[PDB]
DNA sequence: GTAATTAC
DNA sequence: GTAATTAC
C-alpha cells in the first residue's frame, strides 16, 4: 500500500513497509519512514489515510 | 498559535 | 529554534 503525499512541495509516494513512526495530530496523521540512508518526514488528512496507515496509527497509540 | 514529533 | 504537516 503506497501512501501518496506532497511535502514541501515534493510529491512523494512510501511504502508503508518504509513507515517507522506514526502519530496524530489534530485530524492529520503524521509519520517517519526511511527514505534511502535518512529518515523522511510525511503526514496526510486522517480522512484520506489508507487503512494501513491507521492501523500502524492505532498501534503506535497502544505503544503508549 | 496550537495540535505531536520530527529532521535539519 | 525553525519549518514541516491539516485543520481549527
Amino acid at each position: 500500500v503506497k501512501v501518496k503525499f506532497k511535502y514541501k512541495g515534493e510529491e512523494k509516494e512510501v511504502d508503508t513497509s518504509k513507515i517507522k513512526k506514526v502519530w496524530r495530530v489534530g485530524k492529520f496523521v503524521s509519520f517517519t519512514y526511511d527514505d534511502n540512508g535518512k529518515t523522511g518526514r510525511g503526514a496526510v488528512s486522517e480522512k484520506d489515510a489508507p487503512k494501513e496507515l491507521l492501523d500502524m496509527l492505532a498501534r503506535a497509540e497502544r505503544e503508549k
